[PDB]
């Protein structure tokens, strides 16, 4: 499948694409404002994520640090990033269907639209000013709005027992972005698309 990743933000982001134990495509790249990066994702990829990283510094070897979404100091991410990270999540070609969602379970850093570029399903967006409105206890100094599990590390926020409910903190994310997952057992906002759809992730869509 092809994903076009577009940075519509006024600031540079360092896109990342991983399935947790490997890079997707090159795994990461700098996107200046307006730049588009087209990646190819192998069919059947399960548990892929795309996110943006902010305020990164990398040397010529591709090693460095970002204030949000750092994936072990690498430009080309192999692993998932450090919260807070708005996540585009996808599982492709799963019994003939693709499944996409946006998640705030690991917080929010950059607003995002995640839309098919092929026919037969709708996109999802989380484009509210979550950072601006972020509750004081969840604000990350580096930028971004952390989820409560990251901050507080309780069974309730992290849904460790597989039983958990919404929280004041999950409801904050859900109020601003109803179409994104706000906690682990949120009513799913997954979109089902035809298998082998193509997609565009747009940072700062509005």
């Amino acid at each position: 499948a092809t994903f076009e990743i577009v940075n519509r933000c006024s600031y540079t982001v360092w896109a990342a694409a991983s399935k947790g134990d490997a890079a997707l495509d090159a795994g990461g790249r700098q996107l200046n404002s307006g730049e588009s990066w087209t990646i190819n994702v192998e069919p059947g990829t399960k548990g892929g994520k795309i996110w943006a990283r902010t305020d990164c510094y990398f040397d010529d070897s591709g090693s460095g640090i970002c204030k949000t979404g750092d994936c072990g100091g690498l430009l080309r991410c192999k692993r998932f990033g450090r919260p807070p990270t708005t996540l585009a999540e996808f599982s492709l070609n799963q019994y003939g269907k693709d499944y996409i969602d946006i998640s705030n379970i690991k917080g929010f850093n950059v607003p995002m639209d995640f839309s098919p570029t092929t026919r037969g399903c709708r996109g999802v967006r989380c484009a509210a000013d979550i950072v601006g409105q972020c509750p004081a206890k969840l604000k990350a100094p580096g930028g971004g709005c952390n989820d409560a599990c990251t901050v507080f590390q309780t069974s309730e926020y992290c849904c460790t027992t597989g039983k958990c409910g919404p929280t004041e903190y999950s409801r904050f994310f859900k109020r601003l972005c109803p179409d994104a997952f706000s906690y682990v057992l949120d009513k799913p906002t997954t979109v089902t698309c035809p298998g082998s759809s193509n997609y565009r992730v747009t940072f700062c869509p509005t």
